[PDB]
């Protein structure tokens, strides 16, 4: 019933993804394909884009009855707050929206450094400013089992999207950080998520757009 | 005693200077100044950065007693919180998170264009789009006062601060929405708002950091 939209990649739509299934939502997915070099094709989507009721029409889009939703964020506090899965008291909104915030710009990082044609140039010192990132993640976390605290929340899934992505550009970004790989894993595990990573419906890849320099494929 | 700080510029701190006149918060500003061309000298900032408290040190950030926050967003929603500021039933909720990014992509689609070294080939085509992206915010809108409704929220400021700096780009972009100037001329009619834009702590201009290319004066 619940019509999750977007391309048929990994990127902004992981996360989202990964809270419907924790959350045992009912939802299908419209699935577009954009077009491969030199045009890059997206008529599939530009053909019902102001079709779909959307007041910002984009990807990803939810529509859920008369609830037709835009913005990746907004689309996840949707979802978390139908099964209490956000921040209750004034400190966990705060940790709340300041990691929101923070996640995205380090996901605004990552994709720059993908999308830029000096790809190569560029990703020395991105892997160089790396661990400074990582390791204010992990000061943050701290012993606690998720980042608002002894409760998963919908940010927890924001935070799995870019950790995770950044160990398969790198492989060993995490290891300084146990705290951070712990987390990773305790994601993985939980019952709902690791069975959705074995069914066929898992989308890992491409992590980004066919525009991509990194992550197209 | 509440502290804000950031660049000696309007930029991100904008919305937050006028929500805070506009709740009567008592605060000081601990204003940066950043060096010309070509060295652009951050040291000032550089200087106290990880001596603040700041779990991920960065500018704008807001120090409230034992309270200490960055990210405009988290400092937007944190002031409206404790003032009644917020969208408060599922349906505000959701047109909160939605404007609130929103109107976050259509400030960086401005800030890349005016950091861009061929601003002056790329502007054309940004004043070419405009109107559409003007045209759904006004949409949104319709015939309520403000953004979420009856009530004024936090949106509202970064709605004014957005479509305002768009007007400073392009003084003739708004002729065509009645309600977005109608909205602006509420917004700087609003008690507190027009007093503080006629004191000499206003700070509108620069628009952005002295690295852009448009509104680095
Ligand atoms: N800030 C928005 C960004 C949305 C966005 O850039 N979507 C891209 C794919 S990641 C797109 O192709 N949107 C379709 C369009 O703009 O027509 C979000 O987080 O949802
Ligand atoms: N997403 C962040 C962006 C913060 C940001 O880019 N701040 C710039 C000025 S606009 C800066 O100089 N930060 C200081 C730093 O990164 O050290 C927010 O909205 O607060």
């Amino acid at each position: 019933p619940m019509t999750l939209g977007y391309w048929n990649i990994r990127g902004l739509a992981h996360s989202i993804r990964l809270l419907l299934e924790y959350t045992d939502s009912s939802y299908e997915e419209k699935k577009y394909t954009m077009g491969d070099a030199p045009d890059y094709d997206r008529s599939q989507w530009l053909n019902e884009k102001f079709k779909l009721g959307l007041d910002f029409p984009n990807l990803p889009y939810l529509i859920d009855g008369t609830h037709k939703i835009t913005q990746s964020n907004a689309i996840l506090r949707y979802i978390a707050r139908k099964h209490n899965l956000c921040g209750e008291s004034e400190k966990e909104q705060i940790r709340e929206d300041i990691l929101e915030n923070q996640f995205m710009d380090s996901r605004m990082q990552l994709a720059k450094l993908c999308y830029d044609p000096d790809f190569e140039k560029l990703k020395p010192e991105y892997l160089q400013a790396l661990p400074e990132m990582l390791k204010l993640y992990s000061q943050f976390l701290g012993k606690q089992p998720w980042f608002l605290g002894d409760k998963i929340t919908f940010v927890d899934f924001i935070a799995y999207d870019v950790l995770e992505r950044n160990q398969v550009f790198e492989p060993s970004c995490l290891d300084a950080f146990p705290n951070l790989k712990d987390f990773i894993s305790r994601f993985e595990g939980l019952e709902k998520i690791s069975a959705y990573m074995k069914s066929s419906r898992f989308l890992p890849r491409p992590v980004f757009t066919k525009m991509a320099v990194w992550g197209n494929k």
